[PDB]
DNA sequence: AATATTATTAACAAAATAATATT
DNA sequence: AATATTATTTTGTTAATAATATT
DNA sequence: AATATTATTAAAAATAATATT
DNA sequence: AATATATT
DNA sequence: AATATTATTAACAAAATAATATT
DNA sequence: AATATTATTTTGTTAATAATATT
């Protein structure tokens, strides 16, 4: 079993640990998303979209760790400036439904464009290890602890990321395009 | 040399598990210290003042991921209170220094006392892992990342804690005192 | 720097596991293979010479950890009983080169029908972290260990070994056949 | 469930590097002691003897990796030189014990004075990771492997060197002393 | 009753100013 | 040469409820 | 919207009594 | 001899 | 005229469980 | 069981003998 010491001090490390990061990840994502005026939960919004087709505002919430309500709010701003579309079943009309339009694609397209990984400051830190390993780190440990939390329907969206990554883009030039 | 799509893809997967991770961070916390009148930042600022005395605004913005005017505000909130005391030097009379005082304490200790880990939904995500390698977790992977964006003078607050959590407090009662 | 006392910790660590991996590893492999009169080096070379065609002596020995020696000896044996073919060129006449002949790719193919992976240990040693980690372990810090001792040439065999087992071998009854 | 390729994958990626690490640590192991007119497994003896003081031959045919028949034999011929001694209980008469002469502590002590961790090459290949972690690698994976294969009380040898290395030995001179 | 929202109310925490202070 | 460290006062994200329409 | 029963309390055809016819 | 309401 | 290594090929010297008998 | 004798080996060690152009 274990001592509270133990239990104290791991709570420490893994509380630093996690907001460190989250917060270096923060800056970089809002310098890139600055233009279009979105916030970083509008980007979240819209890729989760691309990703899962009909989904519900509350399987949105779950996939984009963010409330329920914040993701209604931003989900009709999303309408207003035309980039998303609303639509309702008839089996059950308690549920809304979540689609993306033509702008929208065009908008997240443009946008994979404009990254330039070495901006951003993670990518950097993380660098060193990619050569020693041959490979890009792949945090493990952070994974099984998350997987646990959030259960196994959630870590889908990282299997669905690296499946649509290969045959739906292509690389060419020095960026990545259709 | 790195291909594009392999950045993009270590750089997804690294967002999402930071954002899971502190997002449930964040949770746990705020219940545990909302009955003192202390938000996470604030919290934050006291802790540093424990572990490091004397310190400037700036330093304690530094280790604790927040930014310079954040610390001003709650810093002067805190001073009304009454737990935490500013200061001045010959030197320079521009930067003001910081030091805790005994009420400050008191509170900090009390929080210690009403610290339950089951709560927490991180450490049960990492209990499974302990049983495998009988001992917490060491993200170390997760660590020189945060070195390589942080630097070493920032990490002193790891050495720091633990030291500290040895000599003044005393594991009795399945409690801590000193 | 170090001390000398972490120096003879980490020794005594490493000594001691490489004693047990290897000491259980090579009961298992003598067990599979003596039914066929062939020692653990003689089915080293037979698998080398399918892998890396028209190998001298020295490489067989490299891939294969054994003295110059004994390569040659052995293949000397195997070439009797017909299982390999000796060759040589016509610029640097100093060099031998190796083949493998129907005899021993019949003997290589028919073990691999035998193959089973329950009875080897190190297999079910591992299960519990396949389970956790979700795949078999990749020990990426051995292999680093491994490499800067004996060069990226060598670690060639990893790589040529994963590849030409996906495309040459399928699953029927469940035993590989061609 | 287990594919059989994945299974051949692991087995002969786990097999090439055991068989790699041993045999580099032969090779050093063998030099160390040679002028000692010693052999591995002798030395692993005494050493055992160091640390757990009255045993059976069974129990140094667990600790060091051999058989009872090995232990037995290079036990008798370390008598007749002198540096072991063995004994017999009343309470079951069938075991034999064995203890440490003088001259025996004498020769392991001795051989600690030549203990040059820069020419042995696994130490050397250790440096990278250690650079870059901060600590010398404890290759957890290894560890639970080799635990689920010899059990617990096997495990327990490496408890009691750490333990003895940080009471009984001292450093100074650049050297390990009493 | 329990399920999915929708519509407000607070509050955390910076982004962007002002101005005192070391040669 | 302007800069460095507060200090004052401007913004926007995001979520914790409270009301509401469907099964 | 879908499921339901326990009650309160309520509001289709024959036959039977009284009324006028 | 005729008629005249409760519960997920 | 000088200057060297390099890759085999032939022989000795070990160890290591494997069966194998006895309080 | 837990020893205490015997038998079968498979990794390695060093010797000797050949093959190449390049300063």
């Amino acid at each position: 079993h274990y001592s509270i010491k133990e239990a104290m001090l791991f709570s420490q490390r893994i509380a630093q640990l996690s907001k460190a990061l989250w917060k270096s990840i923060e800056k970089d994502w809002q310098r890139w998303i600055k233009p279009f005026d979105l916030n970083i939960n509008e980007h979240h919004i819209l890729w989760i979209a691309y990703h899962f087709k009909g989904a519900s505002i509350s399987e949105i919430a779950k996939f984009g760790v963010m409330h329920v309500s914040t993701a209604f709010n931003f989900s009709k701003k999303l309408e207003e400036k035309g980039l998303l579309s609303f639509s309702k079943k008839q089996d059950d009309k308690r549920n809304t439904y979540i689609e993306l339009t033509e702008k929208g694609e065009e908008v997240l397209m443009k946008l994979m464009e404009t990254y330039d990984p070495t901006k951003n400051a993670v990518f950097n830190g993380a660098l060193p290890l990619r050569e020693l390993y041959g490979k890009f780190p792949e945090i493990l440990e952070m994974m099984c602890i998350v997987r646990n939390i959030y259960g196994d329907d959630f870590m889908e969206i990282f299997e669905r990321a690296f499946e649509n990554i290969k045959e739906d883009f292509i690389e060419q030039d020095g960026k990545l395009v259709k």
